[PDB]
């Protein structure tokens, strides 16, 4: 019942039930009754005219051209132009901004965040024509070619990661849809649950601002509040007094996503709302201008998400696949998420629900997954909030339950919500400001990345998040931030020749025994680690964590072999551009040979394969590879040995006899780091030994989830890999270890026709394999600890050019 007058956009909500004047009230149904009367003036419009100029003041109009408007913070942003002669921002050359030039009493360069939905990176160029204030951004500050969002790329999953630093899974906001078992309550775009504090995890920006005393402009907008009195509104700000000024400001739009749906991201009626974003970019430039801030404040211009081609008509339905389509709920549309409808109905059953999923169709456009068999990459599994089963759509496709959920809930034209890794679901970034370089561009990075960089534009301490924190320096003029290399928790052991082979018994066997003062004074310098200058090119990676291990060598390759998991935690070798592929001669197929540096209590033993019906063997560094006859006999050693389904091991042999060889000749020799992973509780995370679910039958040799593979050379692909002078190209997958092939509807076709495929669906980021292996790569290189952090985010995604 009371009042907006000189409250209008207050900075600190008030408590109910008192009327509020900031602008979420509306949002809540809670403004003062004058509040639209007061705060959302639009009397005579947005611009200053030639007839407006040194008027009366009349505090009717939405903003002024009077001679005291400067002094009150509340002129159109164009009033200097029109009324003082004054250029637009873009009409003036970019002059480098070296250090920041603000007015007094400015502790720190304000930052200012700029967000647009659906906004598609190659919107940076196609639209470039229409919107000169944003390319005159992109080209004098910082810019990616594009930003990689998160997965699922829809839009409240990813203004949140960038808000927090997290993966969907710890933020717990996984879609623009979701229910919660354990509160048992749902999420809905539309509504007011949504505004409930406990949907909401981690630590976003604005909480981690005030926290540690720096003020933060209350950062969400009511939809109705038209976005020039949102701009007006920070101006209005950015004039109050020193201890009540805010730090950090933020801006959205809902374009250009809302055009987008409605025509489809290159809809000829696309053209207007990329010219209406760039009109209101220009007036907050031209703003900061007559604040004379313009040279102080640093802005960032990012977007969500991009924005694909879809239709009604490529939708899919799941009552096409199943009859009894009423047992289930469906989270439709870019993605599929599936529940039994009732938790008393027990007769649904999720095994029978995928198979019925599964390579049904020749031209099937979704594939179904149980959450924790997608990718790696994706980071999509641990949260009780994301269903058991999950559908990867196909871009440009959508998912439905049955036909009558399409034509009624065509209509729509565009969507997003894909793959992360889809050329048109990319998005842009642009750094401009005094923290920021000037005329850089960067590589692609993803939106994880920010929250430490924003942070460190506002001299915060960061929260613990899913960023790289240094992987973005590259980006700053200066940077808070100087990271270092964490320690090595254990160190290695360095066995010796310790044991005689008749003190095994694991019921391995060889065709060995037919073997001189020239090459056994060889061998034991092989055994000393001569050639591991040639096989561990990077230094060994360090263990962070504690455990008991061992650095084994041999002339082709070296590892790091674990005691407790009885196999190695890594195996490293290079193949140079020269090197030749052999075979494995019939005599050896079934060889498996004791080493004779490690007891046969910490060894793996042959009966248990033999015996496990289900499990076979392979192993880490491939005998296909061996330099000669005899360092072959090298590659048969029980440590060099690690479990295999059956129909994992066509994948892995055609990896290891076609595909290292193959990429060896490209690239000029690679380097290859191989092992094991353990992800049974599904968090990204490495397993310890009491939660491994799966042995080998009736012995303690632990199934691996998933095997690993980091390929490294010179990014001047002139250098060998093993003499590279210069910056690293890496590329890395995580392969799940499964039973079967059904993930590949191919499989039962040549390995040449599916296997790259599925290990392209799995490429991961060497950082992706430190969490879950808890090792650390890179560590003596050359290089900038940065720039390897960098090497660590990247992503090889063999998508073409955007
Ligand atoms: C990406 O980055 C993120 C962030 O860094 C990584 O995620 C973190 O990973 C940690 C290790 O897995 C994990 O540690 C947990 O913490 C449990 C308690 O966590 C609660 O408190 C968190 C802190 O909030 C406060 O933050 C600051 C301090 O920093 C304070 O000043 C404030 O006061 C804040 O309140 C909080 O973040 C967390 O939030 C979750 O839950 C909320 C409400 O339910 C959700 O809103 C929110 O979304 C979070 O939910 C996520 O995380 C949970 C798992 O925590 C997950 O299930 C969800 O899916 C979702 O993803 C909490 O409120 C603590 O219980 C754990 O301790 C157990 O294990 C240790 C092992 O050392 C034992 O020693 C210990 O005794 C204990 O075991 C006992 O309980 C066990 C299980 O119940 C049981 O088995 C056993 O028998 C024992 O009795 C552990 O320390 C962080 O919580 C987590 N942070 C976040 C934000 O997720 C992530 O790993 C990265 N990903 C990758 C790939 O690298
Ligand atoms: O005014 C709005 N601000 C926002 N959203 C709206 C959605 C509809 C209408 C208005 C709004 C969606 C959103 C979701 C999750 C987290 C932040 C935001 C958000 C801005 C933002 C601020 C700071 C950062 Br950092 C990132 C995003
Ligand atoms: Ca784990
Ligand atoms: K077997
Ligand atoms: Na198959
Ligand atoms: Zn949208």
């Amino acid at each position: 019942s009371g009042s907006c007058k000189g409250r209008c956009f207050e900075l600190q909500e008030v408590g109910p039930p008192d009327c509020r004047c900031d602008n979420l009230c509306k949002s809540y149904s809670s403004c003062c009754h004058d509040f639209d009367e007061l705060c959302l003036k639009t009397a005579r419009g947005w611009e200053c005219t030639k007839d407006r100029c040194g008027e009366v003041r009349n505090e009717e109009n939405a903003c002024h051209c009077s001679e005291d408007c400067l002094s009150r913070g509340d002129c159109c942003t164009n009033y200097q132009v029109v009324c003082k002669g004054e250029s637009h921002w873009v009409d003036d050359d970019c002059e480098e901004i070296k250090v920041p030039e603000c007015p007094a009493g400015f502790v720190r360069p304000p930052l200012i965040i700029f967000s647009v939905d659906g906004f598609r990176a190659s919107y940076m160029k196609k639209g470039s024509k229409v919107m000169p204030n944003i390319e005159k951004l992109r080209s004098c500050g910082t810019h990616a070619p594009y930003m990689r969002p998160v997965y699922p790329t829809k839009t409240f999953p990813n203004l949140y990661t960038l808000a927090t630093g997290l993966y969907p899974e710890s933020h717990g906001i996984v879609g623009n849809s979701m229910y919660d078992p354990v509160f048992d309550a749902s999420f809905h775009l539309r509504g007011r649950e949504k505004f409930n504090h406990r949907w909401w995890g981690g630590q976003p920006l604005w909480i981690t601002a005030t926290k540690q005393g720096v003020r933060a402009g209350t950062f969400f907008w009511s939809v109705s509040i038209p976005h020039e009195r949102r701009i007006l509104t920070i101006l209005q700000w950015l004039s109050l007094p020193d201890n009540e000024r805010p730090s950090v400001y933020a801006f959205y739009s809902e374009q250009p996503d809302f055009s987008g749906h409605k025509y489809g991201p290159f809809g000829p009626e696309m053209t207007n709302p990329l010219r209406e974003i760039d009109k209101t970019v220009g007036q907050l430039m031209d703003g900061l201008k007559q604040l004379r801030l313009h040279r102080c404040v640093n802005v960032i211009f990012v977007g969500d998400h991009g924005m694909e081609d879809v239709t009604c008509d490529r939708t899919e339905f799941l009552s096409n696949y199943l009859t009894n389509v009423d047992d289930i709920t469906l989270v439709p549309g870019t993605l599929g998420r599936i529940r039994a409808k009732s938790i008393n109905n027990s007769k649904y059953d999720p095994k029978t629900i995928i198979a019925a999923l599964t390579c049904k169709k020749p031209d099937q456009h979704f594939k179904p997954y149980m959450k924790q068999h997608l990718p790696k990459r994706l980071h999509y599994a641990n949260n009780r909030r994301i269903e058991d089963i999950h559908l990867l759509v196909d871009r440009r496709w959508h998912v439905a339950r049955k036909p009558l959920d399409v034509y009624k809930k065509c209509f729509f034209q565009g969507d997003h919500g894909f793959d992360n890794k889809v050329n048109s679901m990319q998005t842009v970034f642009v750094g401009y400001g005094p923290t920021f370089k000037y005329r850089t561009k960067v590589p692609p990075f993803e939106n994880i990345e920010l929250y430490n960089v924003m942070c460190d534009l506002l001299g915060l301490k960061p929260a613990p998040n899913n960023g790289t924190h240094g992987s973005l320096n590259h980006l700053l003029r200066t940077n808070t931030f100087r990271p270092t290399m964490p320690d090595e928790v254990s160190r290695p052991n360095y066995p010796g020749i310790m044991y005689l082979q008749s003190e095994f018994d694991l019921g391995c066997t060889c065709d060995d025994k037919v073997e001189n003062k020239l090459e056994e004074l060889n061998k034991r310098l092989h055994t000393k680690g001569s050639t591991k200058e040639r096989h561990l090119l990077y230094g060994r990676p360090a263990v962070l964590y504690r455990t008991s291990y061992d650095i084994l060598y041999h002339t082709d390759f070296e590892s790091g072999y674990s005691e407790i998991f009885l196999m190695p935690l890594w195996t490293s070798y290079t193949i140079s551009k020269q090197a030749e592929v052999s075979s494995i001669p019939e005599h050896l197929t079934n060889c498996v040979r004791p080493d004779v540096r490690v007891s046969p209590g910490f060894s793996q033993n042959c009966l248990a394969y033999k015996n496990d019906k289900q499990m076979s063997y392979g192993f880490l560094f491939p005998p296909y590879l061996s330099s000669s006859p005899e360092a072959k006999y090298d590659a048969f050693l029980v440590t060099n040995m690690v479990p295999m389904y059956p129909a994992f091991k066509r994948v892995w042999a055609y990896f290891q006899r076609v595909l290292v060889k193959k990429y060896a000749s490209e690239r000029n020799g690679v380097n290859v780091i191989s092992g094991p992973i353990f992800d049974y509780n599904y968090d990204g995370l490495r397993d310890t030994e009491d939660e491994i679910k799966q042995y080998v039958e009736g012995s303690s040799i632990p199934v691996p989830t998933h095997y690993y593979s980091i390929i490294t050379s010179c990014l001047d692909f002139t250098q060998p890999a093993d003499k590279c002078d210069g910056p690293l190209s890496v590329s890395s997958f995580i392969l799940p270890h499964r039973p079967d092939n059904d993930e590949s509807c191919n499989s039962s076709e040549d390995e040449s026709k599916w296997v790259e495929e599925l290990m392209k669906m799995h490429t991961a980021r060497v950082r992706d394999i430190e969490h879950l292996t808890g090792l650390d790569f890179y560590r003596k290189t050359s290089r900038s600890y940065s720039e390897i952090l960098t090497l660590k985010t990247y992503l090889h995604t063999y998508e073409s050019e955007i």
